[PDB]
């Protein structure tokens, strides 16, 4: 009876929480990759862990997209490396070019350093909605650190990222995160 | 035969209703806590209590934006206070920071001091729809009071609040409100 | 499946409560007969009730009493009047005699005009123990009124009472009441 | 086999152990709440918690009454605060009115604030037993924090504490507490 | 137990990986036929093919419009060439007349030359959403090769293009492509 | 086993097509209908018949409006004429009066003169979207001619028509249509 | 048949007794530890040992409190040292802090260097009862020595001991001690 | 099915890892005693703990010994101390006598004070093989500590220790040990 | 019937097989990580490469270590790397610290950025056996390349090497390896 | 049931310990007979006895080999002599001749006056290895004793010694037992 097990685990794990918020980017043409997981950080609070690992249970991303001066597109790539040796993946890692129309990076997809999560795309007018938001739950794995503090060096193999691109540099985007992990 | 008792049960008890309106109200950067259970008071009319209990059977909100000056961000957060002892809750303790994109905040929804009901985010363009509304129904629970009148100091666990929170200050919104309870 | 459809029934009902305090009386040779549920007036509140019905879901009685002077003997009776047409009970219409150890009234116990709800004597010595008390809990019955205010002439069949009776007129004695009912 | 595979749990689990002592205290007639399990601060030792969770195993509470100058009585209320939101609850929310003798507050004690895990009451005789202590050990449950330190503000929903009133200033009580729970 | 064993077999399989953009082409009145596999050449690398046969396993296709001057249309159909012998094919060989409202060539879909795997209509308004993309993802097949580098004469039997057509040609139009495929 | 019985049958039945467009037409407030089926002529090639019948196993509709000068309505009727005698059915046999808002005259339809297929009305704006397109692809069924040329008087029952009426005689609509039939 | 044989081998072993008396022994509020199963030496007489083990099959205390001069508390904590390595062991190291009213030593307790068998408190009153006693019996263990000797250093794991802590240093408590052993 | 729930609970836990290694030391004829788990200190890194409990699930232990200037023998004892109260284990503790040949002390090993892991002799000859090494991996216990830091009085009992013996003090010997443990 | 299916699979693909030896290398205290699957580059031979994967069968690893001017270590560990995103890892990665004699990474062996092979040690005498070798066969897994030819950026998660590490610089070791994989 | 009972029993039963050292010995070509369970003597100590008999539930034996001069040969017979009557027994009685590389006397293995549990031969080189050792754990018997201190005249039927011959005289062996037994 492995379900019902499973939770009278869980039931005694506490299920600590982490929120994040960047708000006012702006767009780039280039993109940019931004951090989420590495805020959890070692201490013995709500927010923090112990030791180098942890077990997202679930976790929430939310993306925000204005249009400025002109219409454009934003773009979210949610994903999980699963090999970080202590890094913040460049663009060209997870994306073939640095272009916002592009498809994954062919050889890293397919020794899977990366697993895509969710790939959102936003196409803010200035004639139509010059605002538009999107919000994704989704269950969560383990996470590998490799240091105590909030800086690259501390990613590890699970780290949880987020890409941005666009064909703009003058739109703004805002995101905002939440963990709700197990540190037992 | 646990279902059909059940119905034998409610069609004696009567299910009485309560109605509220907040028309014309201007969207908050830092938000605003807005009272919905609190309007039924003691009395022996239609949309009043005996005691200071009551079985919400089924209640509706209703929610509208309208984008003025600028496009603008409307968000709507309805939520139960399950530990409420006589206040009206503020946004610090449901949102991490006082910010239209957080999260929740998280050591208030570890020991689920809320239960978020419905978190509705309606972006109004004034080149696009600058009007936008959404009507949710939802079954109810348990509603205690600690006082007989329509005042902060009598709202109980079980408490029904909304929480409005923007980008701008310049915006409208409307809210309506339904409540179908039992009082046995 | 009665037992279950009996607690379907009653998580619907609110369990409306009351609360009564009678401190610093002295001990009477004749006796005394208190009010418990009489209090409990028409009124749309958490403590009162609606029509001249209740049902106490169950009751609670704390007695105390202390030796002043001499050493002394406290005698306390909890009794429902199951015929009751208005009226506080006389000593001697429970009690044969107003003696404190006397039996019970032949005629009145016969054709059931009060049940005896618990019968308790405490012996306070001025060389021993001073101070005794005793709290006692009781799941309850159905209490009729024959009127919306707390006067006698409101008491009905059901009525809770207590008879207070002792060998001196020096020591002193308190009690305090507890009632938890439904009022559909 | 729901029973076993609890205990292979728990056997994982550390069971980490708070100790508190509260000595030479005075009666009183108003009452005081005093803390309990608040003590358990965020540290990494045995007596220290990690996050805002704590699930305690069982617990004991020792209570010792002296009678001074005049035969009194204490009484001593233990105490779960289910929606306790940073503070010490006072006297008025646990207690009807401020007396030793008095019953629970009906609006509290019907929208469940509290659980009253044990009412104790020692009457300590200056012509008999002038002290007069108990010890009573009970399971526990979980424990939420709102802080990280030994202050009020960090009491949270399942805080322990109790209250203590009599009905004289002079007699000297005593007191202490031990926990028992996981921090998984 | 056809279904495992075909995925013991994929699972010997090197998963090779073809990534393709096509950024900033005008909209076409008469069409205009794209190359989408034509790129997977004779090579030994990871986007490249050993023999003239090759098994798609997953194909993604990425269109984008952008409205600019006039409010326009643009159509993307994205087909399989099941008789190709070293050829672009042309747009009077998939559509009726050269007209993007067009209905299929009746006499090569009855032959089936070709097989439609999506038609998408973008509609861009310069007074609503100026930008619209879409993207899809199927499953592939076969695809024989007539030479062995990226000219027209190497397309073969299972060849995968895409057809623009649109009503203006003045709006611009982006589209990306990937394709995974065995090699064995 | 009628259901591949009737595969073997068709797979040797000529499935032979035809196609239509008709592009740059008006906006009618009095409304207008068009010949779809009409154009299939007696011949020997493969978008004409033999005979006058002919079943058509799948067609398809598209329609597209656009909104010039006003921010139109427009309405497309698709329907069978089961009792066609030829002729092409005026507006005022399908609908009540000839308004774009009307419903259907109840006298045909009560007798089925008419199979509405598809009833598709499109609002243009021209401060949102001007243009507005829809494809529809339905089973199909027999159908019956009168004559071997392209005339009314060549519809017969089972006749294939067009209903278009909107609000405004300017914006202009596009159509397209395919039926693919049998002819054995 | 595991319960029988059990008692043909114990018919067939010597049931050695030792007995010890502890009178005269004043109250300490710091406390003091001691020595129960000590006693028990090398020799081959009937309260003695050969080697350096011994099973008790039951043992039994007995504590005497009197009150003198002042009413106090005795408290008596019988206790199974299972880590014994030649010592008698501290307050310190059974109780927190070295007061009457205190918990256990949380450390000592979580890895079980102790086995509480009985904590017992006596509160004597030169008011009321001024000589209290207790004998508790007891089933027995494995007692290991490291000496053959009574002296402190011949303690070993499963030794027995008793602590006496109050809150005067003026009354006196008697003790007395028998052990029922094999020594197979 | 006990074996599985195991493991389920075993991918929840964090098995953080400690490494220490301890070389260039010299033989001793009268032996040395080694601290191995002493070095998890409290903290929240991947090499120390949280509370004074730990869970090694496997630990491995790497001696090596060489000769030098004359040929002799290197004992290397892996021991487990289940009654330790706060040091470090003396040579006479283990062994009977302190020599390298000696037999275990018969009254400690009788109580069972000690555990011995591995008890490895490596005979280095300096016509021979004058540099052997072992490596022994071994599943872990329960580990109990008294303090929080690297200290001896922070030992307890499940503490792993190494006792090294030889018959010269001229020979060097080197160690390494790693500890895998959970710390739920 | 999957044990089966897996060689009728196996004798349709090619065993294609590469060699390499590496002779007369120098002891290093500090360590090396020499390449062993980095060879097998993209060409069209027996030992070569299509495309970035391949699955290695089985693969031989031979180590030999000799003894020059004093007697000495040589550790020989074979180890894949998970997670190589185009590096050549360090020494630190894989032990805790540059000493033949420490445990592994706790941090990367956590996360199990490697899985250690084969951990050999080999003790070369100048008075015994100077000269000692090993060999290993162990099966495969599959190898991801992340370039077409033999540079450390070639190298994948798969990547399989060889750390040597000793505590002398004057030795000399030998290897030699093989790898039969597959590359369908 | 008689493997569970014999464990039962045995649990009852003191394990007492016998440890003995015999260091720094020299070579014999006509060999010696050295006592290992005469050392146990009449005594209530851990390693004596009550009685003449004696249960070893399980013995081991040590021996150790130094070249010295020459390279030389060591042979320890580890016997238990069944019939003795209260002497050592000479090298003639276990041994046909008075040699290291001689069989056992064939009359006295016939009547199995002995029963030889090991018998060891280490070659010492002193151009390879010069000192070699070995450790033999075995069960145990019954042993009967004659007297009750350790000389030869206490010896019986049961008793253990060890039998030493080499083929120099020059060489040192050293040595050393240990008993486990009940004595009940
Ligand atoms: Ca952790
Ligand atoms: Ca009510
Ligand atoms: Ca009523
Ligand atoms: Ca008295
Ligand atoms: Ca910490
Ligand atoms: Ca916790
Ligand atoms: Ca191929
Ligand atoms: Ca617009
Ligand atoms: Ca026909
Ligand atoms: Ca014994
Ligand atoms: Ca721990
Ligand atoms: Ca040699
Ligand atoms: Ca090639
Ligand atoms: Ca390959
Ligand atoms: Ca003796
Ligand atoms: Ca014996």
């Amino acid at each position: 009876t492995m379900r019902a097990v499973k939770r009278m685990i869980n039931t005694h794990l506490e299920h600590k929480r982490f929120a994040l918020i960047n708000s006012g980017n702006t767009n780039a043409t280039a993109g940019t990759v931004q951090n989420l997981s590495n805020g959890i950080i070692q201490g013995d609070d709500i927010n923090q862990r112990s030791g180098d690992q942890v077990r997202i249970v679930s976790h929430k991303l939310h993306v925000r997209g204005t249009a400025i001066t002109v219409s454009q597109t934003f773009r979210f790539i949610w994903f999980r490396d699963n090999m970080n040796r202590g890094t913040t993946p460049t663009v060209l890692e997870v994306l073939n070019t640095a272009n916002f129309m592009s498809q994954y990076n062919p050889i890293t997809l397919q020794q899977k350093r990366f697993t895509i999560l969710k790939d959102v795309t936003l196409n803010c007018s200035l004639t139509g909605e010059s605002i538009k938001d999107r919000i994704i739950n989704l269950p969560g794995q383990l996470v590998n650190y490799n240091g105590a503090t909030a800086v690259a060096a501390s990613n590890g193999p699970g780290a949880i990222f987020m890409l941005q691109i666009g064909d703009s540099l003058v739109g703004l985007w805002d995101s905002s995160y939440e963990a709700v992990y197990t540190d037992a």
